[PDB]
């Protein structure tokens, strides 16, 4: 049960409506391919009603379980909206032949529980603050049934 985690920083600047997403790092991952390498990279998608509306990606790390990325990202959520938004959080196994699998994904926002609750509250409670945590990686087709419209 034992996919990985991930380890990144919120930011929410309510005048501006800015949300940035720092991918710190992730570590303990699953080992996709057998026999292979792993190279894993990390998609943040922004979401709202079961729709993607924006896309980001990281660079590709090569030849690790426990990749360390420092890479920045900001979205554009009116305060009015913010609380209606979700951060999805992906790692994959990149791979230049064939879709790459998903290690797992994580996501933070409206409907979200646990931890992943907790992280975007101490985010909204506290305008302009970073705030870095871990997170647990979870199997994707469960994210995915909780995103679902």
């Amino acid at each position: 049960e034992k996919l990985g985690d991930i380890c990144f920083s919120l930011r929410y600047v309510p005048t501006a409506g800015k949300l940035t997403v720092v991918i710190l790092e992730a570590k303990n991952l699953k080992k996709m391919d057998v026999g292979g390498l792993s190279d894993p990279y990390v998609k943040i998608h922004l979401m709202q009603n079961g729709k993607r509306l924006k896309k980001k990606k990281t660079t590709i790390k090569k030849n690790t379980l426990n990749p360390y990325y420092n890479e920045s990202f900001s979205f554009e959520v009116p305060f009015e909206q913010i609380q209606k938004v979700q951060v999805v959080v992906t790692v994959l196994d990149y791979e230049k032949i064939g879709k790459n699998d998903a290690i797992g994904k994580v996501f933070v926002g409206y409907n979200s529980t646990g931890a992943e609750l907790r992280h975007w509250s101490d985010m909204l409670a506290n305008p302009r603050r970073p705030i870095a945590q871990w997170h647990t990686l979870q199997v994707e087709e469960e994210v995915d049934a909780m995103l679902a419209v």
